[PDB]
């Protein structure tokens, strides 16, 4: 019985991790995303931009 | 009259170990069946399930 339980054990634990890595790709996208986001920013802050480009 | 009495004994005797052995084979299935019950609660212990898997 402890020896099954164990290899369901291995099995939650390989689903966790799977989740986690989902997780974590999602969050890698997300980055990637808002460094984007902060480098338009800073672009925009130049002062010789108008008001269309901005 | 002994010796009938001691054969009836026998007799008997084996009986019994033939309803203990018919028990005993019953109970190891019964045993089977509980573990794969113990895996399955074991498995839907996880987080990773939503709602329709368990």
């Amino acid at each position: 019985a402890q020896s099954r339980g164990l290899d369901v054990a291995m099995r939650n634990a390989n689903d966790g991790i799977s989740i986690a890595q989902t997780a974590e790709g999602a969050m890698n996208e997300s980055t990637s995303i808002l460094q984007r986001m902060r480098d338009l920013a800073l672009q925009s802050a130049n002062g010789t931009n108008s008001a269309s480009e901005r």
